[PDB]
């Protein structure tokens, strides 16, 4: 019932780890997904022939 005011290291890590959370696991998430469905479906769809 404390933490609010005593804790700027709480708070300038919060925002902080956070924000660069959201950036780190948007950049993983994304290459790995994409260069997984990208290689995937390029695949898949390259030799099974009729997709749509």
């Amino acid at each position: 019932m404390a933490v609010k005011l005593m804790g700027v290291d709480k708070i300038k890590s919060k925002i902080l780890d956070d924000a660069k959370a959201e950036a780190n696991k948007i950049i993983s998430e994304a290459e790995a997904e994409k260069a997984k469905i990208l290689e995937k479906a390029k695949e898949e769809a390259e030799k099974r022939k009729a997709e749509i």
